[PDB]
This record gives C-alpha cells, structure tokens and sequence, in this order.
C-alpha cells in the first residue's frame, strides 16, 4: 500500500507506505525509493528516523531500538558508519568511530556508573592504545586485545597509590612486573593469573 | 468520624476512623483505642499494615513509606524497636536491630551494588566492631565511629592481594600501619589522608 506522492510512474515527493512484512515508511521519494528524510517503524518495534538515500539508510539517523538501545549518528548503505552514539539499555554509551556496523577506529564507552574509556578499536571490541578511568579512580594505561587488557601496560590503584607496569594477558596481570608504590619505590616481581606470585627485588627512589 | 463496632461507650471492635489531620484506620479497636491489626493512611502517604496496642503501632508492622523506602519489623509505642528490616528507596536493605527508631545493636546493610556490612551500631551509626565486604572482594575489618572506619583495622585490597593492618582515623588511614602483600612480605610505613607518605622498613617472610 503506498499513499502519496507520484511523479512519472515512481513514488516519488512525499507519502506513506506499508510493506509486505508490516514495517511502515513516511517520507520523502525519489524515483520509487526511499531518498530524502523519513520514519521507518519496523516489525519489531524499532524505529528509524533520519536520512535515506537509494531506498537506504544513509546520512545521519536516529534508530530507537525496542529493546531500549538506542543509536544516534551516521549511516551509509543501510549500517551505521562514521561518527555515533550508542546509548545502551542501562545508561552507557559508546561515541566514536564505526565502521560496517561494528566499533572501528577511535572511541570513547562513558559508563553510567561513571567510569570511562577511550581507546582504539576494531571488531567492535578494544584493539590498540586505550586508557580506562575508573570513577574511584583506579586507571589502566595501555594496549589492549579483544575487549581485554593484553600487552604492555599500567594499572594504578588509587586506594593504595601504587601502579602495577608490566605485561597482561586476557585482562591478568602476567609475567615479570614493577610495582611502583606512591612513595617512590619499586617492587620487581612475578604475576601470575593477576596476583603476586613472587617478589624478586625491591628498588629504592 | 467513626464507621465501626461499638461496645459500651467505646469504639470497640471493628470500624474505619478518620482523623482531624486527614488520615485515616481501619481495623480493631478496643476501648476506643487502636488496639490489635489495622492500616492506617497518614496525611503524607505513608501506610501502617500491622499490629497496635493502646492507640500505637506496638508488635509487628509494615510501614511503606511514600518516598519509597519501607520498614517491616517490630515497634514498640509507635516507634520501631526490635528486630527489623528497612529496604531503602535504591535497594539497599538494613537488618538487624532499633531501639528507639535507631539501629542500635547488630546489624546488616546489605547494598544493592553487592556491597555488604555487618557490624555493631549505635545512634542510627556504624559503631563498634563489623566487616565491609565489597563486591570486587575488597574487604574492611576493625572498629568503626560514627559511620566510619576509626581505630584498629585491617583493609584488604582484592585487586593486588595485599592488606593494610593499622589505625583508620575518619575512614582514612592514618599513622604508623603495617603493609602485607600477597606473597607474605609486609612494609612499615606512615599513612598520613590515607595515602602511604613514607616507608620504613621491608619486612621478610
Ligand atoms: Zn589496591
């Protein structure tokens, strides 16, 4: 059913049309496609309202998803692409770089709890340099993989004052590390499974 | 104005009052006063579900609060007194003893971000001897005044394995403390705001 607007023999102007599955587009045509700006209602309770181009979401869109999720941001070809804001069911929201969908490039996830994070990713997980602030203010500085602490980096404890710098493995810390305490000395040691396995030096300031 | 049972002169019984403040009863009466179960609907919306004795809430009884908290445990001459359990407009639940509307005696608060206490209170505060266990697995035991950390204490931090067994003035660490790390070794040193400002000595396991 379409009712609205036709130029030659296409849609095309302004008008409403409900598709075979149940979803509902209202907006602008050109040449039968979707083009221009208009609101999609989907089957499922998610709504589109933004930028179309070739019977596509391309442009800048708000999608209002059902299950409370919600993206703000730029779209090209029917995926989110370039600069959006996700904000999740819970309060959190990533702002940054996408790519086919997926979180590639720079980005930062400000939790609603208040921590925070900005780092690089791809896969839409956390791949590369990234810097996590706790609200409390514990902090991670380093490379990541996966969504995980992996790598080289620097983790400070702002109860105790003290940092941990050495390698992580899947979130742990592992291996040969410094313990740098807020006073200035270091603790050489062995991590394993993130805890303290053995203390080999101890390192005056 | 009274709807209700009547036995000699007395409202005795069974009946519905309403009250010159606006609130208003339902429930048993025995020599024209509030006496057995009933609920009672204050001015400000809070509701009384429970048990009454000589025109105050005495026994137990639930009392919802319109700011959303609610009491359910035992009263005594209209104040809560005894065993009881008060769950917070954000979840977080205490349980354990009143006297006088305030916790006094032993006491749980079990928080909602899975945060846990139990201790001893006075004055409506954490007063005595109780453990903090948050959810990460950090953990604090020793006395407590006024709501805070205070006196002797050990501070285990879950995230490096270690513990902080000295003196907490005002929730901080303060003074001379002892610093035991995972793998057995301690560290004396001087905690001044709760920050570690300078070590002493290295102590072996
Ligand atoms: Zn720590």
């Amino acid at each position: 059913k379409y009712e609205g607007d036709w130029v030659n023999g296409k849609m095309h102007g302004h008008g409403k049309y409900i598709y075979s599955d149940g979803g509902v587009y209202e907006g602008d045509w050109i040449d039968g496609k979707m083009h221009g700006k208009g609101t999609y209602v989907f089957p499922n309770g998610n709504v589109y309202e933004g930028e179309w181009a070739h019977d596509m979401k391309d442009g800048y869109g708000v999608l209002t998803y059902q299950n409370g999720e919600k993206y703000e941001g730029y779209w090209k070809q029917d995926k989110v692409h370039g600069k959006g804001t996700l904000t999740y069911t819970r309060g959190d929201k990533y702002i940054g770089d996408w790519m086919d969908a997926k979180k590639d490039g720079e980005g930062e996830l400000i939790y609603a709890n208040g921590d925070r994070f900005k780092g690089q990713w791809a896969d839409d997980r956390a791949n590369g340099f990234g810097v996590f602030t706790y609200a409390n203010g514990n902090r991670y500085e380093g490379e990541w993989t996966d969504d995980k602490r992996h790598g080289r980096g620097v983790f400070y404890c702002a109860e105790d004052g003290s940092a941990y710098e050495g390698e992580f493995v899947g979130g742990r810390k592992e291996g040969n590390g410094i313990l740098r305490l807020a006073t200035g000395h270091q603790l050489e040691g062995t991590w394993s499974g993130g805890q303290l396995v053995r203390v080999t030096s101890f390192v005056f300031a």
